[PDB]
């Protein structure tokens, strides 16, 4: 009878997957600090951790790396669809549609985690074919001898990347794998709660993640940096924005009351990129914007979010800005699917109510009297 | 903090669309009783009411009927996809994918209700192409001179239906158009709340409605009556089901604690259907299941819901059983889109939380030490 619009501070599940410490700027996956996983872990090891609940042994990780690598190919129907639509379609619409097709095409029963592994393996293949097609370049098929992040860069560039580029992509993807209960994870859980299949869940996740208010899954901050153009123009550009009551993009969180830990980590790993003159300039710009933003907005609890740096990092590695939401999905599908698996251990239908405003029992007025 | 798992009795929005009286078994659309609308309205008039918030004039309804009729065709790319997938694919996955394709191709801005009208006009064409393809029958194109429900039966059967058959389908569809904040409507709203597009919302609605604890139940209720096989076996089958703690399909509701008004109306209208020996038998079985279920489960507020008779009604009208959730969606899309339009007048991101019950501060052990 009290409205809880937006479900602010309403707990919909218990979890052991991800803990966010909003106050102190900390984030844990299955009890491990995101700082330590970024320092020492890798895409496949964290995907193992999130899905199976423990760090893998050497043998377990070797088997699991093989399993992912051998599930990367996409169907002819899907690849043809991507080629047809890459240049005209919204990339999140393309990804929504191709994961829907993937689900339609998979007639096997059960095996949530096996289907999660398929989606996680194949999404980069789809994203890469979008990017290659837009540039009038040929599809680069996945190379199952390569690890996840190395292969992802190989499929964009058509040649094997540097180990430093690979490492930066690997960390940037680990940083996006889960964030507890956001709108997209909630969409996945509403669908799963009906005992619909895991592809249907993920399709709803993608559908939610497209929306600009989701948070995190946009390149708005990168666009800002590009519009600033030169480091010497930062103070003036920011002045034009703040004076007119516009936000600095990449700042603010509903959750962290300090620097987002994912932003801190990306800023550090960005140093390890080799940068052409454009990227170096864009990082100088971003750093200056960050400095001014923190002086002005810091006291109001407004700090850089993960998407202050994420779009610039993905751009630096050769992705078009408007693919960035797809890349987010490529990592977050692991969290989505882990959350669904956890919930379904003790499922409950999600079925809220509304508060009704209006008269009841109106007389049906026949059409000739209206 | 309290776990509100399932969101039982949490209100997520203010609404003027649908009021459910769970204790007395009453249902209103914009304050008009479902019984009066079944008696005297029609698919197009109720759609108008739900989208535009008032009963149409004669002129307004005539224009709106034409507008729907003119938008029933589907693009060749979509029909090709349906024909290619219909024999082996799950119908709700086909429908999920086609709506996803429609959205991808419509990058036009705003016009939520215009897009809703398009989806509502085209979904029956898609469903009909699935059924015709599966039966190795030639596609029957929509006839713009026919109204919504007459046209739907014409496309399925390849023959113009009786006025009585038309009325039974038309009523059956009206009964499914909206039901306040059920799980599929909640999926649509979570997605809309991010400012994702209306097709993304509807794709998430389809994804949820598929599940057998939601719209998928209608197929499961008919499957239950077929499994019972003979009226004589009803008592034995039902008692074993209840002894073993298995659910009677098409019984119970999160809101109704009495007979669902939609079930009452379906049962009444089902009387006008001509029934061969198979259909007569299944109705006898259903009626007996209803009686024993009400006797035993009605004592604790568990009664037939809309899914109890809907599948049998659709089956009796010549639809394949696998299609019943798609037919649900063909009507519910109006309510989904109306709910989204209402919500977006004052949007708020839907972002709940989790309660963390795992470990924290675990030391990362490098792989060689595991």
């Amino acid at each position: 009878m009290e409205l809880r619009k937006g479900l602010e501070d309403i707990a919909i599940k218990e979890t052991s997957i991800t803990y966010i410490d909003g106050e102190l700027g900390r984030l844990y996956y299955r009890g491990y600090s995101i700082f330590d996983l970024a320092s020492f872990s890798n895409f496949e090891e964290v995907a193992y951790l999130l899905w199976y609940g423990k760090l893998p042994t050497r043998h377990e990780l070797d088997d699991f790396k093989s399993r992912l690598a051998e599930e990367r190919s996409i169907s002819e129907d899907i690849s043809t669809f991507v080629k047809r639509t890459a240049k005209f379609g919204n990339p999140m619409d393309i990804l929504r549609t191709t994961v829907s097709m993937m689900g339609l095409e998979d007639r096997s029963e059960g095996d949530l985690i096996g289907k999660a592994i398929k989606m996680t393996a194949k999404i980069p293949t789809i994203i890469s074919l979008i990017q290659r097609t837009r540039r009038n370049q040929e599809f680069v098929e996945p190379d199952p001898s390569l690890s996840h992040s190395e292969n992802f860069l190989y499929m964009i560039r058509g040649e094997r990347p540097s180990p430093s580029d690979t490492r930066v992509l690997d960390v940037s993807l680990m940083l996006h794998m889960d964030h507890e209960m956001n709108a997209s994870t909630m969409a996945c859980l509403v669908v799963a709660s009906t005992l619909s299949d895991i592809y249907s869940s993920v399709v709803a996740g993608i559908s939610a993640l497209k929306g600009p208010l989701h948070g995190g899954a946009n390149s708005e901050a990168l666009k800002q940096f590009m519009e600033i153009e030169t480091p010497d123009n930062v103070e003036k550009y920011v002045m034009n924005k703040l004076s007119s009551g516009q936000r600095l993009m990449g700042f603010g969180h509903r959750i962290y009351k300090t620097m987002d830990p994912r932003a801190k980590i990306l800023k550090e790993y960005a140093n390890q990129l080799s940068k052409n003159e454009e990227i170096k300039r864009l990082f100088e710009i971003a750093n200056r914007v960050e400095e001014i933003g923190i002086k002005i907005l810091g006291k109001r609890g407004i700090y850089p979010n993960v998407d202050f740096y994420s779009g610039l990092v993905f751009y630096a590695m050769g992705f078009d800005p408007d693919l960035f939401p797809t890349i987010f999905a490529s990592a977050r599908v692991i969290g989505w699917t882990a959350h669904v698996d956890e919930y379904l251990k003790d499922n409950k239908l999600i079925r809220p109510k509304a508060i009704y405003v209006g008269d009841l029992g109106k007389r049906y007025v026949p059409i000739e009297e209206r």
